């Protein structure tokens, strides 16, 4: 393949029958989002938004971005904005990874960090109000915008439908904005009533109601309840602990070669629990949003 | 593209004509070798060497596999070992980057240590001493064995005339085992003697008589002068400078997304500058083996 700029590679990313044992002998298919050039499922979202931010007129030549992030979609989104040469400021919460926040950097955009504390929820506040100190400044909002899911609906979704050799049973996924899900989720049960629809967020998000604390699984993990919920049919809301998480990082680097993030380890964590609560034979899709050498600074592979 | 295991991803990565200023308007096309499972070029020679292995009956399913690597060949190794269900030993380096250590034991390798200031030659020394007290065993010897080059021939080269849109001026390779480099050269010079051939390693490397010393850029530099090189004519060596390699790295990633490790800059370094001593409208091509966020733990992207 031929490509003249790096923002081709986006998308159309592998989807891979897992090699590994799965309750009542179904099948677990993830896609492997860290093929983007940024590295992480993020790169779409960014694009689009940027795409989105354009064709609403709400952005111009020396409108100046800003975003709250964890770091993922602060890369997919310093990748868009590059290619526009827009300014970036990127709001990301203190203790998130070191990487994301260096390749952040690296693409050219320009960090504000909120205390960790204060989680996403600070990191929007401060990007809001930077915001209304800027006069000439867009603010995509990932937490809010439809574009999100939009971004997944027509990109993620029909690519997995393409490569799936036999009707989805299932469709797990790490929910952090909640965008991919419901972007994708949507789409899938609009495509087959029968789809089932699944969530999944670590121990210490609220999608459980359970008490709000900080995680050691990083990309995925709700503040606040997610608009972009309404789109679909939640079959299921799973929360996965912790260990569980990073129990299967390991595991599939060690027997089949899998480098992948902590999201991408609860995710399967989560799809083979459910795969006990269904038909044998079935066919379960998640998503691996990310790789493991994202995370080499936290000591991922370590007990 | 639906696939069953990792191994399917190995290869037929991009070729990328990198949209920036080039001298006498010519222009540079790179092989993003990142976007292989493994995050290197060196997945290709990993598979290679363990196949031609196998199939000169040097390996059987109890055999220990010992390499003298820098990570990356020991990082693909494992992978096609892992995939053989073959034990290895990886004898590396002290000083070189922690991520591809990690990665080589998640991956499941065994690490042995030798002193930073002996370098290859001296991981090279320990390999085969421990393949000498270990009866059943064989070392694939990336620096001697011509799979290695070989490795590159079928796989690499062919790819780059697949996509290239027009006669190949001149290949600029960076050399650490020198494989890459006579492999790709070989077959490219064998399908058109105009296709000049150029070697380039960091100061601190003996390709060019220099002191042998210590270098910042990583992946590439020599301490002997590899034999894969009898069948390349050999048009010009040259000796890239470490910040010139780094400044590369720095603005590929802030001005066009491309997220490259050193061995990659020094390479795009040495291509610029010889598109000065080359035809007006010429076409060069030569390769980013890795990624840079395989350096991100020894601040690639700081000055
Ligand atoms: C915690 S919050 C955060 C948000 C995002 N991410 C995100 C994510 C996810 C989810 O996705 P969503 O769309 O749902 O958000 C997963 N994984 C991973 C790794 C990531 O990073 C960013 O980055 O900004
Ligand atoms: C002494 S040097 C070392 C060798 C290998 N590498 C290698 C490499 C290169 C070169 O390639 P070659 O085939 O020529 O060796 C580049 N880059 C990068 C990043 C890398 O890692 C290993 O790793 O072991």
């Amino acid at each position: 393949m031929l490509i003249q700029h790096v923002q081709e590679l986006i998308g159309h990313t592998p989807l891979m029958a897992l090699p590994i044992e799965v309750p009542n002998h179904s099948h677990i298919y993830a896609k492997l989002e860290m093929f983007n050039p940024g590295g992480s499922i993020a790169d779409r979202l960014g694009a689009y938004l940027i795409e989105d931010g354009l064709q609403r007129g709400r952005v111009n030549a020396k409108t100046t971005i800003i975003e709250p992030t964890a770091g993922n979609t602060g890369i997919g989104l310093a990748l868009a904005t590059q290619a526009h040469h827009l300014r970036t400021i990127l709001v990301v919460p203190e203790k998130f990874s070191m990487e994301k926040q260096v390749l952040m950097q690296a693409l050219g955009a320009e960090i504000v960090h909120t205390p960790s504390e204060e989680g996403i929820k600070g990191a929007i506040r401060k990007a809001e109000a930077l915001a209304a100190t800027i006069s000439n400044s867009y603010v995509p909002m990932q937490f809010k915008n439809p574009a999100n899911p939009a971004a997944y609906y027509h990109t993620l979704a029909p690519e997995i439908l393409a490569d799936m050799p036999a009707p989805i049973t299932a469709f797990v996924a790490g929910a952090g904005s909640g965008g991919t899900f419901a972007g994708v989720a949507a789409y899938l049960q609009a495509q087959d009533s029968a789809t089932k629809a699944v969530v999944v967020e670590p121990e210490g998000s609220i999608l459980n109601g359970g008490p709000a604390h900080a995680h050691r699984t990083e990309g995925i993990g709700v503040e606040f309840i997610p608009p972009f919920f309404d789109q679909v049919r939640i079959d299921q809301t799973l929360t996965i602990a912790d260990n569980d998480a990073f129990a299967q990082v390991r595991h599939l680097a060690r027997d089949h070669g899998l480098l992948i993030g902590s999201s991408s380890g609860a995710a399967l964590a989560a799809s083979l629990q459910l795969a006990t609560n269904l038909p044998a034979n079935s066919h379960i899709v998640t998503i691996f949003p990310d790789s493991s050498e994202r995370y080499l600074s936290q000591k991922i592979y370590t007990k």
